[PDB]
DNA sequence: GATAAGTGTAGATAAGTGTAGATAAGTGTAGATAAGTGTAGATAAGTGTAGATAAGTGTAGATAAGTGTAGATAAGTGTAGATAAGTGTAGATAAGTGTAGATAAGTGTAGATAAGTGTA
């Protein structure tokens, strides 16, 4: 995720419209979806592929 | 004390100015062509007039912007326990200062050579 990467390089989950401002729950849902992608799943599990392994 | 900078003094040539004559600048004068203006006719700018199409506005119906209303999840806050920040307290070493003796900075003092100035 770019969110945690100070150089901004990575991926992000975003609202579609550039003009919208995200609601209080939407900002958290977007962070959850990012985390889900990183973990490739709901829970953390070292036995599962990371997103890096998936992409490779 | 010895020489030559610095000034007054005497003569020889050519700058500097007045004077006299020869040519052509500078101005008035007379004639010949074509600038400059008034005058007459021919074409097409400039304006009013009449008809033909489509800008411009009001009117009527169909879909979906815009708002109120009802339910489901998870932001947001108070409450209870577990570890380690944060402070006081006791002992061990070495910063920090006063104190004692050895060497050489720091100053006064005596004599020799040469800038330092007057003089010929």
């Amino acid at each position: 995720p770019a969110r945690y990467s100070e150089k901004g390089l990575g991926f992000e989950v975003r609202l579609r419209d550039l003009d919208a401002e995200p609601g209080r729950k939407e900002k958290e849902e977007m962070k959850r979806i990012e985390d889900f992608i990183v973990n490739t799943g709901k829970d953390k599990d070292v036995d599962r592929d990371s997103f890096q392994t998936f992409c490779k």
